[PDB]
RNA sequence: CUGCUGUGAAUCUGCCGGGACCACCCGGUAAGCCUGAAUACUUCCCAGUGACCGAUAGCGGAUUAGUACCGUGAGGGAAU
RNA sequence: UCUACCCAUGGCCAGGGUGAAGCGCGGGUAAGACCGCGUGGAGGCCCGAACCCACUUAGGUUGAAGACUGAGGGGAUGAG
RNA sequence: GAGUGAGAAUGCAGGCAUGAGUAGCGAUUAGGCAAGUGAGAACCUUGCCCGCCGAAAGACCAAGGGUUCCUGGGCCAGGCCAGUCCGCCCAGGGUGAGUCGGGACCUAAGGCGAGGCCGACAGGCGUAGUCGAUGGACAACGGGUUGAUAUUCCCGUACCCGUGUAUGUGCGUCCAUGAUGAAUCAGCGGUACUAACCAUCCAAAACCAGGGCUGCAUGGGACCUUCGUUGGUAGUAGUCAAGCGAUGGGGUGACGCAGGAAGGUAGCCGUACCGGUCAGUGGUAAUACCGGGGUAAGCCUGUAGGGAGUCAGAUAGGUAAAUCCGUCUGGCAUAUAUCCUGAGAGGUGAUGCAUAGCCGAGUGAGGCGAAUUCGGUGAUCCUAUGCUGCCGAGAAAAGCCUCUAGCGAGGACAUACACGGCCCGUACCCCAAACCAACACAGGUGGUCAGGUAGAGAAUACUAAGGCGUACGAGUGAACUAUGGUUAAGGAACUCGGCAAAAUGCCCCCGUAACUUCGGGAGAAGGGGGACCCACAUGGCGUGUAAGCCUUUACGGCCCAAGCGUGAGUGGGUGGCACAAACCAGUGAGAAGCGACUGUUUACUAAAAACACAGGUCCGUGCGAAGUCGCAAGACGAUGUAUACGGACUGACGCCUGCCCGGUGCUGGAAGGUUAAGAGGACCCG
RNA sequence: AAUUCCUUGUCGGGUAAGUUCCGACCUGCACGAAUGGCGUAACGACUUCUCAACUGUCUCAACCAUAGACUCGGCGAAAU
RNA sequence: UCUGAUCGUAUUGGGCCUCUAACCUCGGACCGUAUAUCCGGUUCAGGGACAGUGCCUGGUGGGUAGUUUAACUGGGGCGG
RNA sequence: AUCAGCUUGUUGGUGGGGUGAUGGCCUACCAAGGCGACGACGGGUAGCCGGCCUGAGAGGGUGACCGGCCACACUGGGAC
RNA sequence: CGGCCAACUACGUGCCAGCAGCCGCGGUAAUACGUAGGGUCCGAGCGUUGUCCGGAAUUACUGGGCGUAAAGAGCUCGUA
RNA sequence: GGGAGACUGGAAUUCCUGGUGUAGCGGUGGAAUGCGCAGAUAUCAGGAGGAACACCGGUGGCGAAGGCGGGUCUCUGGGCAGUAACUGACGCUGAGGAGCGAAAGCGUGGGGAGCGAACAGGAUUAGAUACCCUGGUAGUCCACGCCGUAAACGGUGGGUACUAGGUGUGGGUUUCCUUCCUUGGGAUCCGUGCCGUAGCUAACGCAUUAAGUACCCCGCCUGGGGAGUACGGCCGCAAGG
RNA sequence: UCGAAGGUGGGAUCGGCGAUUGGGACGAAGUCGUAACAAGGUAGCCGUACCGGAAGGUGCGGCUGGAUC
RNA sequence: GCCCGGAUAGCUCAGUCGGUAGAGCAGGGGAUUGAAAAUCCCCGUGUCCUUGGUUCGAUUCCGAGUCCGGGCACCA
RNA sequence: GCAUUC
């Protein structure tokens, strides 16, 4: 749930904060951790591409399975559902009978305690991973491939879901969380579910400070600059910026995706704008 | 004459040049290679010359001179 | 090697206030909502040194200084 | 034959006038006297005083500097005066490490980058690698000594890596003691070649206007075959048992922020005891006063606190194997049981070292040397990489431990003796005249120690240890300027404007409005008390020794006179103009505009109503996405996936956000009009 | 009106006196709904107006001390 | 053979559906390789004569670049 | 009730004081009580009664004179 | 002296001047206006205004109501 | 069809994709805006998605009222009859108070086929901020809150006893006639309708389901307007109650 | 000590005036429509919401205190 | 003040070529109605602001004057 | 279909 603030400050009036009710560890799987380190948006020649990047809280990474092809039969107990800095949704540590450890996304409903299984024979069970094909259409599922082996991809933010709409000869038909229909191939893996955290959403983060902890730097809006720097900029007094809107390099508003991509043939349609 | 991109021949009745192009004459024999001398220059070494300078001149530098000193640095840069 | 922003790894923030959530107990009820009393120690929270700023004013204005000094001023667990 | 004629280009170089013997001589501490030295002394030396700093102007470092350090000498440059002095000049001397700070150890950001990919060339990126501390790992403390170094030399006592010899205990390759497990012959049931048995489904050919045969398909039991069962051979021959053990596997290393409470110690304040003073004053001989009332690492011991279940069977998940790790099933556990970890107390280290004083003797060296108990207070340091809480969810690698793989005939451990332990830094300055500032410059410079009395305090006042008086002085009641101080009566009449001053100020009680998002507003406003002495008081509270009580007798627990510390209140008295006494230390109220708010900004005339902001809407983006950097490869976006990411405008919150698609963009469409190169090649011309 | 030229618009309030300020009127030179409209508790070294207290800001200026100024000794510039 | 309607044999262009073999894949596995999210090879699974990239060609193109934007004038601008 | 909470000598106790007398009447200590929708605490109005006026009565209105109580004596306080 | 409510005609103005407790009377023929004659009720009094009760069963105890006139809470549960 | 949760079914509207096929479709009192000719409407097939549940289905059932109808399953409330086994007046009503409470509306997050305030055009008309037509946004739907009103009506407060009958219909019991046919008929209990006596009412009408005859408790009225308004207060995010 | 009057302070509460501004009632023969009463020419009314010079219009749910059949 | 555009029936607006003055509303007379309004049918209404000039002729093509809408009156 | 007022 949400966890509304109390109003005894003016920066924590009408904030709220994830309630952690899910979360049973507080800590993570030594073994599954990865270094990680800010990047501040610049890339290898050190220049900023991408800006309002960096000054965000250290956070670690925790190696996610977003294949799950190699455990076919073996079931697993969730072990613990834990704090995940690196995405919106929770991540579940999985105990296989193998012995292994892995994280995956926890989807919605998913508790302490329940087993989950993989591949063709599974059931269609919150957390069970297998092959479209065995998937009945109808389903909600998250997690999917895009290409068969090429791991999950597709529905994997915090309670988005993928709709199976029907299958056709190799290609399954999905609905995105777009609402765009696009088709995969059937033999691509996908997790039944929606992903949980669904609240996340609701999260008033209260106060400038609590962005910069998640590594938002502020953004100048183009009107207030000069024209050297941007073409909304300049004009004395407050303008609207004088032109049809552009970006700060000069595109305008308007469709961008690449005409004729290979992946137009898999697209049945784009999603709706203002519907 | 020559680069890139297409297209793409004939072995002597051949082919290519004679300022669009054609004919006729003339010259030559492409898509293989090598080649001394006459020509250009002087960091450096040797022997000389000047109706050239003679210490604010002549080299930035006759004197610890690319030194002292200035500059983060490239670089600037004396005076005796 | 100034300055703007970012990355990694360390350090620093006297002293004094206020009293969020949560928890516990007692009222209350059929169960609650709700209401007292504790415990608790939240916050770009409060007052205020270090420290970081530079709001007002006087002086300096061939300065002590190519931007400073005195007196007050702001932030001071945080977007420090 | 000309580098041939200067008075001027805010011309250039050098020398030198004018201003002028003028302005300055660089803070907010301050110097004085006596004596000495010397040609010369306000400034140098010594003594006695005075003053200043004392979260510093004291003490120790990093960075930076580079001999500035010590001794002797110098005094025509330099020092804002002089100079016998100097951070200046000259000569000589001075820096000692297995443990300190680095390398020979380890990695982070990042750098470079074998091959490599990309790029006309130049080059751009980057893999394996290899560098790179601001972090990880790793062995020493106290005292003494030189003119100048000292955790480095010396003394005392430790600790950490190596090497050789000797001696003594067990462990063994070959001998042998213990230990397991696998091929194969032979006696048995359900898989099951194959001909059939049973149940069920269908109609080629099909009869007539529903009926049969045959074949096909599916499931069950059964012969061959094969797999499994249990008798022999085969513990026969194999294999394993002493240690080393990874470059490989697994643990650990391994981590945020806030917040106490508790238990300690350093430090500080007293005190038993010890040594000693009479400071020419009215009183004060021990009753008063002054100085001591010390001592590390390490090694014993394992308290407060914190942290943990253990054994057995199975397993190929851990890029091969595993007794290790993970996972799953069983049995036994809630104990002050056991073990790990760990402040401190205590013991030892220490018959040593050090010290208040006292001898003589002055160049200042040397000898002798007392007491050393008990309390109180108390950390920002330690237990603590702990514990509790929270969301923003908090490096790596080596090291260490363990597991096998693989090495193995020799090897492990202990004691004694003798030895090795490399390289770089080490002087001195380091909030400063020795670094950055052109200067011996009121600026700047990260870290470590934190005495006392007032006090909440690292504020502030005074002051201890220690360090300074810092480099022009001497005079003098001018105006005037600066910086402080006081002011009759009036009290904003000043002025653009209460600018600047003045005022308010502390603690404990009382008492506090509109409005509100119910948190606030609020320290709203307004008001009362505060000194000293005595009594209550041999009280209350904290601490806690003797005695006493309990026990799991120990580094236990309970209680506790005394001793020490310490408020708050009540009553009475006493003194002043004043009791927050000095220093220190909110002015308050009513209303409007703008911006919600904390923040950010024109280094050096603007700090704001500008920017940001949480919140909102639109548009883009289906994934080496869109966007951005790049010629590309590649990178960021993101080890993210539409509850996400980018762009645009708006800017908490409340109530709301109307009409226009003609213009210009954006999105979609394609029936018409128009339209490139490429095709075509009529006809015409030479 | 941070928007109103005419304009010190007009009326009311505050003052002995108010081109500023507060409340209204609507004749909006030339407001207006995310270059958001109208409000808003809290917040402000923002800007504006009023009051209490307080004062050398003023009526109106006087006196004291220190650093310069001034005198003596030493050193000794500058713009022009 | 011609006004013109048609069928099959060639030649040659336009559209559309497929196929795999050029080409493509930041999809999987394996090897070079002890080490390796580079790179290359092998192979499987998908795209596919499309895409990408040469050359030629028409658009969009203040994203960027070089430049232009007169004179007279009782100062210049505006007007003329 | 378009007035829902009020009260801290306030509610009770003991030892004193006080009065003609009982009693928080006063006082020191101790307990935490007391009064309230059977309207506490507030606000408005009013001297009360025997009676009078009206009315079939019940009731409504009223309190001049006469008679009984109470209260006050320019306003507020105090005692002798 | 219209009806309540005892007591009527003429003249004068004609929606004027005026009357009135209520309903209502005055618009050139008024028993309602003004005057006169006559009449009626009261009489040292008669009228008017104010005030209270009655009529008013119109706050209904005696002594009223709530389907449509004013009036059943939107519906339950339950405290005194 | 009392409530709640979950899952699920078909018809139809709309859109989408693809055939077939053209030039009209759509709409009205009559038209026009509108949709088409860039391939509509119509017709066929497939897909998506939301909302409401035809027939059964009634002046019938259930619920305190508001209300409740596709199917299935799960959880759950009330009512009625029979039997008198049990308790032994434990009852009734209820100022304040608490809870429930159509539709619209409000907050946050989803969804959005059809319908449709506002908003556009078209038409009508003197005008037409309407009625009619074409479109169309909030909303209508879901989750969780808020709001607390309706001609929330039987314009009829709740409990109890009594006072001619006749006749429908819903849910139980029972006696007879007997085929044992059974809407055969009777009696009885509990609902729900119609018609009618007595009695009541100003009349209309009510009339064993009272507005009759009586007892207990609550709410409410006191001429029409001003006004269910102002002020104060409480509640609410606001509207407002 | 208690203590009238007096002083200071921040609030309670009851009124009066107030530029401007809201509605209410009444008034003669004014202006604009025609909403209601008949099926009042779109049945009316109730709650609510949005809109419009005005009456009022429209949506959603409700009522008959609705005509014709 | 400078530069534009205006000025036509009672009102609001077209017209322009040098040979014209036309629309909607109002007004007047019929019709419809018990009577108004709405509606329907016949009618009337012009220095084309003033002013001079060109021309055979001016609403029209020039210059001037009055009145009225727009865009400007700026830099120190 | 339309049909306001006195
Ligand atoms: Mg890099
Ligand atoms: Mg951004
Ligand atoms: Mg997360
Ligand atoms: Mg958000
Ligand atoms: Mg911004
Ligand atoms: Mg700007
Ligand atoms: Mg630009
Ligand atoms: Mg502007
Ligand atoms: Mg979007
Ligand atoms: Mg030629
Ligand atoms: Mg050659
Ligand atoms: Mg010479
Ligand atoms: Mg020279
Ligand atoms: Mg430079
Ligand atoms: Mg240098
Ligand atoms: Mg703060
Ligand atoms: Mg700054
Ligand atoms: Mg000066
Ligand atoms: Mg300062
Ligand atoms: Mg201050
Ligand atoms: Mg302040
Ligand atoms: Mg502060
Ligand atoms: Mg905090
Ligand atoms: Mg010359
Ligand atoms: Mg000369
Ligand atoms: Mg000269
Ligand atoms: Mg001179
Ligand atoms: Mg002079
Ligand atoms: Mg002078
Ligand atoms: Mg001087
Ligand atoms: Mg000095
Ligand atoms: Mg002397
Ligand atoms: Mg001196
Ligand atoms: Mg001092
Ligand atoms: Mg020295
Ligand atoms: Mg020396
Ligand atoms: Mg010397
Ligand atoms: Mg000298
Ligand atoms: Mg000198
Ligand atoms: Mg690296
Ligand atoms: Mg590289
Ligand atoms: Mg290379
Ligand atoms: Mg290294
Ligand atoms: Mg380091
Ligand atoms: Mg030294
Ligand atoms: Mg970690
Ligand atoms: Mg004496
Ligand atoms: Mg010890
Ligand atoms: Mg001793
Ligand atoms: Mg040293
Ligand atoms: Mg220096
Ligand atoms: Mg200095
Ligand atoms: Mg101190
Ligand atoms: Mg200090
Ligand atoms: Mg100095
Ligand atoms: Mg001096
Ligand atoms: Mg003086
Ligand atoms: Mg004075
Ligand atoms: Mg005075
Ligand atoms: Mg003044
Ligand atoms: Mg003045
Ligand atoms: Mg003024
Ligand atoms: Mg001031
Ligand atoms: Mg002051
Ligand atoms: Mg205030
Ligand atoms: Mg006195
Ligand atoms: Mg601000
Ligand atoms: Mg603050
Ligand atoms: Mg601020
Ligand atoms: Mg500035
Ligand atoms: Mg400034
Ligand atoms: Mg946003
Ligand atoms: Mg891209
Ligand atoms: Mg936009
Ligand atoms: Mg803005
Ligand atoms: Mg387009
Ligand atoms: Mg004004
Ligand atoms: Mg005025
Ligand atoms: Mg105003
Ligand atoms: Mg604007
Ligand atoms: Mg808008
Ligand atoms: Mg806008
Ligand atoms: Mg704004
Ligand atoms: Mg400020
Ligand atoms: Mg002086
Ligand atoms: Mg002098
Ligand atoms: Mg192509
Ligand atoms: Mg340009
Ligand atoms: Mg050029
Ligand atoms: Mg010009
Ligand atoms: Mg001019
Ligand atoms: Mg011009
Ligand atoms: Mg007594
Ligand atoms: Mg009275
Ligand atoms: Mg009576
Ligand atoms: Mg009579
Ligand atoms: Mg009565
Ligand atoms: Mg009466
Ligand atoms: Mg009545
Ligand atoms: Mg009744
Ligand atoms: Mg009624
Ligand atoms: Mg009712
Ligand atoms: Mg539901
Ligand atoms: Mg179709
Ligand atoms: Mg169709
Ligand atoms: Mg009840
Ligand atoms: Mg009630
Ligand atoms: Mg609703
Ligand atoms: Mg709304
Ligand atoms: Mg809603
Ligand atoms: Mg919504
Ligand atoms: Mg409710
Ligand atoms: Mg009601
Ligand atoms: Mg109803
Ligand atoms: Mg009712
Ligand atoms: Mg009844
Ligand atoms: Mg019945
Ligand atoms: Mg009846
Ligand atoms: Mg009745
Ligand atoms: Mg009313
Ligand atoms: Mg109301
Ligand atoms: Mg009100
Ligand atoms: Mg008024
Ligand atoms: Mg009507
Ligand atoms: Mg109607
Ligand atoms: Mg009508
Ligand atoms: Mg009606
Ligand atoms: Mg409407
Ligand atoms: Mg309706
Ligand atoms: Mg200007
Ligand atoms: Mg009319």
């Amino acid at each position: 749930g949400i966890r509304k603030y109390k109003p005894t400050t003016p920066g924590r009036r009408g904030a709220s904060v994830s309630d952690f009710a899910e979360i049973t560890r507080s800590t993570p799987e030594k073994s599954l951790v990865r270094p990680l380190h800010g990047k501040g948006g610049r890339n290898a020649h050190g220049r900023i591409t991408t800006r309002h990047k960096g000054g965000g809280h250290k956070r670690a990474y925790r190696v996610i399975d977003f294949r799950r092809h190699d455990k076919d039969g073996v079931n697993a107990k969730v072990a613990h559902i834990e704090y995940d800095p690196n995405r919106t949704a929770n991540i579940a540590l999985l105990h296989y009978l193998d012995g292994e450890k892995r994280y995956i996304i926890a989807p919605q409903g998913l508790k302490q305690g329940d087993v989950i299984e993989s591949g063709a024979n599974a059931d269609i069970k919150p957390g069970n991973n297998l092959p479209l094909r065995n998937i009945p259409a109808g389903t909600v599922i998250h997690a999917v491939e895009l290409r068969p082996g090429g791991g999950a991809k597709l529905a994997r933010s915090a309670g988005v879901s993928i709709q199976l709409l029907g299958k056709e000869g190799t290609y399954a038909a999905l609905r995105m969380p777009s609402g765009e229909i696009r088709r995969v191939d059937v033999r691509c893996r996908a997790t039944v579910g929606e992903v949980g955290n669904a609240e996340q959403s609701n999260i008033n983060w209260g106060k400038a400070g609590r962005m910069r902890w998640k590594g938002k730097r502020p953004t100048v809006r183009g009107v207030v600059m000069n024209p050297v720097d941007h073409p909304h900029g300049g004009g004395e007094g407050k303008t609207s910026g004088g032109r049809h809107p552009v970006s700060p390099w000069g595109k305008p508003e308007g469709r961008t995706r690449k005409p004729n991509k290979p992946s137009d043939k898999l697209i049945v349609r784009r999603r709706r704008t203002g519907k």
